[PDB]
RNA sequence: CUGUGCG
């Protein structure tokens, strides 16, 4: 009883004296027995926690308990009926209410799920207490420890362990509590997941051993090699002959070059009344075909004024709310209308003008009439609102004088409380004049009507004249681009559809102004219309501005993208007369998928990939014609296939044999232009009903759909769980009446005993190988933690799955989203089966030397021209089945281990019999539609189901079946069965030929390589070939493995995993990469963006692109942010790269490369000073004193000394004048040392600390996405807002760090050509106005540490001069000529540290791990251009 | 309450 007494005296000693504990600490001294001692300590310990929880956040206690109702009608608020919520804290200021729910969870699991029942019962709570119109914004204060402000540390754990040794002696004297609270209290307070299940009671009934037997009877796994060897030769012998007679049907043929192109001639012969297309004739279609392409090619040809500045500024002003918003905006339309008539007179303007109406503040298009209407009911109002009083003259113009007056004083005292001037909007007050009320009402202009055609019932300009061969289109379409993007920036305010007022986007082109006119706001599809003040109404059209993006800036990059793929194919012969064309042809095709962004001309772009791999190939499923053919509805997706038909027909002719690589990468380049297009939905309510449909339909094919399970599965429907899983096992083939039925899911019992037994006896290796309520109230006792389960899942209940989908290119992946317990349970056998399938070897899923490996063996099987097999599989995820692994998994033979094998087996049984919930808005829609049918011919399956379900009175809300993985959910574990079933068929094969197969696997794709004993059965033997790719695909069939219609036998091209290798010639996908950089833009912090584009435009030198188009793509990228008006600085991109900035070295060498461009000589000197200090560092001296003697000291005095102690000539006064703007100097800009951040950021996340704060971040983006288009949007928003952060926590725009800079006349700006913005400091203004010089740096100390750290982390070469390349005299251009190049790859690590905490320019140290490419694929002309840089 | 920016 000792330890007693220390318990007491401790907490009566260090408890802190608050008078709401003090009732509890009274209570818990008088308490003797031991039951009600451990009791009050435990509401102790409880109050503490939630006391410290309320004041920490600032809210009241409630002691109370009671209900939100009742708190309300206490504080003086009426409110209806409410769910019955107690919250733990609350709190009411002004018009906001806090509440402070506050739970503790040792586990991750439970505090995951008990964070999420908070914050969905909060949000049920806040739409139910709206209709009070009292704001509730949700708080949740989860704790993963017990430690808090009341009770200290080591205090606190020992009364925890006392108190857990109090209930351990009265459970086992007295058993006051059930045993199950008993154990969730313990594993409560006690404080890997393969053992987690040991703690679990097993209450696997009789359907578990059921379901055992079923995947055990009729399987032998005993079979020795010599019987399972016969069986097999057996198997073949009657696969040949009923293959010959005709009983069994091949399902590939020879490929036919003039039968594939016939095919594809004629994909769409029953709406495409022809065959061969003119193609000057698709030329005059395709500069007519929409009203976007009519204006892109039709011939629209033809100092800032006073109307735009005044515009900027009242656009400024108008956020500010100087304030209603009606008088305002009628001030502000007044005063642009004076502007406009002011510039009209001085020099006779008619910019802003769409005929009556002009371009006012928030893009509104706003009518004269009206203006005019409005201001003199308003003057005249006001005029006898105010006389009514006293007796002077109103004078109407000066009325209007003394508001205008007004309104701009209050404009112009906002405004320079940021710190910006009026002056810098260049805005003249002249504007005004004494004569302004009647010179407003006395303008008139006639002109054009902007109108808006909604319906498609002329152009008004010739619609030929642009050129394909220039960039006038491309151009073009950019303008408009950006025009369509930036229209979902306006703010929400409120046949001929000639309107008064719209909202407009304005573009020159041509020297010419058009409006885009539209009537709606927001991201969504509306109807636009390009009008002109010339002509009104050019066109009108509907499409969706946020599938815009990718062609706002990119006309010199994808004319660049266009030459090299005209380059490629440019020295054929065949092609020399017909090479205008394709150019043509070409142009069009990117215009067209640019113009009009559509899912059906992506899936048609991506659909030429496998027309064309089938092309080169010698055998093709015999089904791919009819997989090529999706449906096309608009005009120009058939257009786009014509003109894809023309393109493949001139390229792949019969007389055109000289260059087939290159014609072949052409065709693929062609191919992969799809991924132009975005891939994010174009509606998602459809894709939702498309991925439920194609989720459903093979569950019906089955005839396996449990309509919403409950938690305790049914005895019936345990019954048809085990019925459908003996139905899985029960598949025929080849020794039947009717034969096997293909693409029918299931395995064959002969086939998985074949498998299972050759993997056991080791045919398949290799040489390698071988009370309750006051429970309740605690804030600590778990209540989700499952402590039994069954064969079906957890006691807590069955695996809940959201389906969802992922959009891709060409379509969308089902996406199957558990809960985190879920998550972790499906761990234990993802982990398992990847550590199986590392033992063996051949899947390249996970492993990356195994690809590589894949990648070496491609190569070799191409140049030596042997067979490879481009394997994909169709249905790989809804047709596979968690039961099929089961099934696998307890037929395989490898003391614990029998442990192990049960719990997977009880995991597997668990995934069995998973639930999926079915999407609410599909269950909507289908409700709709349903009703509208029945009330108010198709019928798709799908709809049958839930119509049937419907006039039965239940709906459907989840579904069970045993014909499901989740897509990506059981991955690993379907990488290891096909591993291993792929080995069984190809050692079958072995067993049944002469020849050996080598494949590789990744989880449903698969590249197979066929010895020379295979190939040259090919060549002298086909039917007996034939017959052998039948067998493997009869084999795959057998085993749940359905061969794709898209794959290819041929020896001209290998494909795994979206990677092609072809003899002699490389095959990069330059069209994917660029299309990938320009798809790459977000709304995150300037430099970020920059990095992220840097990594792809490294990903793309690495794979092939030219140097010159990815130094395109990085001025586009610039281009990109000028646009946002943020500064370039030189520590963004650099856009005069060559081979070896890439190859040799890195971002920090290529921001280098990019300030020595900027600045010749003066860093030539600081490289000799570093020459010297790299070298007294590497003779091992002045270490410790340089790190912390220099680093640690003040800038732009450190350089000297340092030149002065290695005894090289200092850098000029000139030089240390170089500065750059650093908008983050004291802090980062609001996008809503570095490296002790970093590290902060990573330790703080795990669980221990910041998990709340990942989880509550991750919470509130995932209910928010977009697209690419609004993040862009959304990056020009915020740095047009205040988003730089001042030295005392102050915010400013960027312009008002800009007009600073500007009042100091020492400071001198200087621009690269490239548009690189670095200032020019002199030192004698550098401390006096310290109010903006704080954000500059000095250039050279930040070139001196980043020369540092990159030759520590590449080596001294990159310390050299920088001499240029020499004449070369003349090399052969040939654009189709790689050169493979290899990058040349503790002490230092704390001075590298050390330097990144000191320049606060680019992440140095970071970089390392965020995988570098570890192979450069480059062409030689451009690798014979490079700079040369030698250590000396 | 947050953009007015066509390299
Ligand atoms: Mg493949
Ligand atoms: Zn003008």
């Amino acid at each position: 009883e000792d330890d007693m007494a220390c318990v007491k005296d401790l907490v009566s000693k260090y408890l802190a004296d608050n008078e709401r504990l003090s009732r509890q600490k009274l209570a818990f001294l008088v308490q003797t027995e031991p039951r009600m001692l451990l009791m009050e300590g435990l509401k102790l310990l409880s109050l503490c926690i939630e006391i410290d929880s309320c004041n920490a956040n600032g809210c009241e206690h409630n002691s109370e308990d009671k209900s939100v109702e009742r708190i309300l009608h206490d504080h003086g608020i009426l409110t209806p009926s409410l769910c019955f919520v107690v919250p733990d804290g609350y709190k009411l200021t002004g018009n906001v209410l806090i509440l402070l729910e506050c739970f503790v969870r040792s586990s991750p699991a439970n505090f995951e799920q008990k964070y999420i029942e908070d914050f969905k019962k909060l949000e049920q709570l806040k739409e139910d207490l709206k209709s009070v119109d009292i704001n509730l914004i949700p708080l949740i204060d989860g704790r993963t420890s017990f430690y808090n402000e009341q009770i200290p540390d080591w205090v606190n754990d020992k009364l925890r362990d006392t108190l857990f040794s109090l209930l351990r002696y009265a459970q086992e004297s007295n058993s006051l509590f059930e045993e199950s609270e008993y154990s969730r209290l313990c594993e409560s307070l006690s404080m890997s997941g393969v053992e987690s299940l040991n703690v679990l009671l097993d209450n696997r009934s009789s359907h578990y051993e059921e379901i055992i037997a079923s995947c055990h009877q009729g399987i032998n796994n005993k079979l020795t090699a010599h019987e399972v060897k016969l069986q097999i030769e057996e198997e073949y012998q009657v696969f040949r002959n009923r293959l010959r007679k005709g009983e069994i049907t091949g399902q590939f043929l020879k490929v036919d070059k003039s039968r594939l192109l016939n095919d594809f001639n004629n994909l769409y012969v029953d709406e495409v009344t022809a065959t061969k297309d003119n193609i000057e004739h698709l030329i005059y279609q395709f500069k007519r075909a929409s009203p976007i392409l009519r204006f892109l090619y039709a011939n629209i040809g033809e100092k800032e004024c006073q109307m735009q500045y005044w515009r900027s500024f009242l656009n400024k002003v108008k956020s500010l709310r100087i304030l209603t918003r009606r008088k305002l905006l009628l001030i502000f339309d007044a005063l642009i209308l004076l502007a406009s008539i002011h510039d009209q007179t001085r020099h006779k303007c008619s910019k802003g003008w769409l005929g009556s109406c002009f371009i006012s503040v928030n893009d509104r298009l706003v009518s004269l009439e009206s203006t005019k209407r409005d201001l003199e009911k308003w003057v005249g109002r006001r005029q006898q609102s105010e006389r009514s009083n006293t007796i002077q003259p109103p004078d109407k113009n000066q009325i209007l004088i003394s508001m205008f007056q007004k309104t701009i004083l209050k404009a112009t005292a906002a405004l320079k409380d940021v710190g910006i001037s009026v002056e810098h909007y260049k805005i003249n007050m002249e504007v005004i004049c004494p004569d302004s009320y009647d010179l407003i009402l006395n303008f008139d202009v006639s002109g054009v009507v902007p109108t808006i055609s909604y319906q498609r019932t002329k152009f008004p300009f010739i619609m030929g004249g642009v050129e394909l061969l220039e960039s006038t289109d491309l151009e073009r379409l950019s303008s408009l681009s950006l025009a369509l993007v930036n229209s979902m920036k306006t703010s929400s305010t409120v046949q001929v559809v000639r309107c008064k007022e719209a909202y407009c986007q304005e573009f020159l082109l041509s020297g010419a102004e058009f409006q885009l006119i539209y009537q709606k706001t927001g991201e969504c599809s509306k109807c636009y219309a390009i009008n002109d003040n010339r002509v009104g109404e050019i066109c009108s059209f509907y499409a969706d501005p946020k599938r815009y993006f990718p062609a706002i800036f990119s006309a010199e990059v994808l004319q660049t993208t266009v030459s090299t793929m005209i380059s490629w194919v440019k020295d054929c012969s065949e092609l020399e007369e017909q090479l205008c064309n394709i150019n043509s042809l070409t142009k069009m095709i990117l215009v067209l998928i640019l113009a009009h962004p559509s899912k059906r001309s992506q899936k048609l772009l991506q659909n030429l990939r496998y027309f064309i791999m089938a092309y080169v190939s010698d055998y093709h499923h015999k089904d791919l014609i009819d997989k090529l053919r999706e449906e096309l509805i608009t005009d120009v997706e058939f257009l786009l296939y014509r003109l894809v038909r023309a393109l493949v027909n001139l390229i792949l002719s019969e007389d055109v044999k000289s260059m087939m690589t290159n014609r072949f990468k052409f065709i693929l380049n062609i191919s992969y232009m799809c991924h132009f297009i975005t891939k994010e939905t174009p509606d998602r309510l459809t894709d939702q009903i498309k991925c439920f449909e194609k989720f459903l339909e093979p569950k019906l094919e089955f005839g396996h759909v449990s309509i919403n399970p409950a938690d305790v599965a049914t005895e019936e429907e345990l019954d048809d769980m085990v019925y459908n899983a003996k139905k899985f096992l029960s598949k025929e083939g080849c020794t039947s009446i009717k034969g096997p039925d293909y693409k029918k899911p299931g395995v064959s019992k002969r086939f998985l005993s074949l498998l299972t037994s050759s993997f056991n006896n080791g045919s398949l290796f290799k040489e390698s190988e071988v009370t309750t309520a006051m429970l309740k109230n605690l804030c600590f006792y778990s209540q989700e933690s499952p402590q039994s389960y069954s064969s079906t899942g957890p006691d807590t209940g069955r695996l809940k799955f959201s389906l969802s989908y992922k959009e891709q290119v060409g379509g969308n992946r089902e996406l199957y989203i558990g809960d985190l317990r879920t998550k972790m349970f499906t761990r234990l056998i993802e982990d398992y089966f990847e550590a199986l399938s590392l033992q063996l070897s051949g899947s390249c899923l996970n492993n990356e030397r195994e690809f590589e490996n894949a990648i070496l063996s491609m190569k070799l099987n191409v140049s030596l021209a042997h067979v490879s097999y481009s394997m994909d599989h169709s249905k790989w995820g809804p047709m596979m089945c968690p039961f099929l692994f089961l099934a696998t998994l307890q037929n395989l033979i490898f003391q614990a281990d029998i442990k192990g094998r049960d719990y997977l087996s009880t995991l597997l049984t668990w995934h069995m019999h998973k639930m999926v919930e079915i999407p609410f808005n599909v269950v909507s829609a289908m409700m709709k539609s349903f009703i509208k049918a029945q009330l108010g011919t198709t019928q798709s399956i799908t709809e049958d189901f839930f119509y049937s379900n419907f006039q039965i009175g239940v709906v459907p809300s989840h579904v069970s079946s045993i014909l499901d993985m989740g897509q990506g959910i059981l991955h690993n574990t379907s990488d290891f069965y096909a591993l291993i079933s792929e080995r069984f068929i190809n050692y079958a094969i072995s067993c049944i030929c002469g020849g050996t197969i080598d494949a590789y696997t990744s989880s449903d794709d698969q590249i197979s390589l066929f010895d020379q004993v295979l190939t040259e059965l090919m060549q002298r033997d086909p039917e007996e070939f034939k017959t052998l790719i039948e067998f493997h695909y009869y084999m795959s069939d057998q085993l749940n493995k359905f061969v794709s219609p898209k794959s290819v036998i041929g020896r001209f091209v290998a494909e795994f995993k979206s990677r092609f290798y072809v003899w002699g010639d490389e095959v990069p996908l330059l069209t994917k990469f660029v299309a990938a950089a320009l798809h790459n833009i977000k709304c995150k912090e300037p430099h970020q963006l920059a990095e992220t584009i840097d990594t792809i435009i490294d990903q793309s030198v690495a794979n092939g692109v030219p140097v010159h188009l990815c130094n395109l793509i990085q001025k586009r990228t610039l281009s990109l942010l000028q646009y946002a008006r943020y500064p370039i600085d030189p520590f963004l991109l650099n856009c005069e790269t060559d081979v070896r900035d890439w190859v040799d070295g890195n971002r920090s060498y290529r921001i280098m490369r990019q300030i020595e461009r900027l600045i010749p000589d003066a860093c030539g000197r600081i490289r000799s000073m570093l020459r010297k200090l790299y070298n007294k560092l590497k003779t091992g001296q002045l270490h410790e004193e340089f790190t912390t003697n220099y680093l640690s000291s003040e800038h732009l005095s450190s350089l000297s000394n340092l030149c002065e102690l290695l005894g090289v000539e200092p850098p000029s006064e000139s030089d240390l004048e170089f500065s750059w703007l650093n908008l983050a100097a004291h802090h980062p800009l609001r996008m809503v040392p570095t490296i002790v951040k970093t590290i902060q950021n990573k330790l703080s996340s795990t669980f221990t600390r910041g998990a709340q704060k990942l989880l509550s971040e991750a919470i509130n983006k995932s209910a928010f996405q977009s697209s690419i288009a609004s993040g862009f949007v959304g990056l020009c928003r915020t740095l047009g807002s205040k988003c730089v952060r001042g030295p005392n926590k102050e915010s400013l725009y960027i312009k008002s760090i800009q007009s600073l800079i500007s009042d100091i006349q020492g400071i001198e700006p200087l621009i690269d050509s490239h548009g690189v913005q670095y200032w020019r400091v002199p030192l004698n203004i550098r401390d006096g106005n310290e109010g903006v010089i704080s954000y500059f740096r000095p250039l050279l100390w930040d070139y001196m540490c980043i020369s540092l750290s990159t030759a520590i982390e590449l080596g001294a070469w990159v310390l050299g001069e920088p001499k240029k390349v020499r004449v070369l005299e003349f090399f052969k251009h040939n654009p189709c000529d790689y050169f493979p190049l290899k990058p040349a790859a503790i002490k230092f690590l704390d001075l590298c540290v050390a330097l990144d905490v000191n320049c606060e320019a680019l992440s140095l140290v970071s970089h390392i791990v965020k995988k570098r490419e570890e192979h450069y694929i480059v062409l030689s002309s451009e690798l014979r251009l490079s700079h040369t840089r030698t250590h000396e």
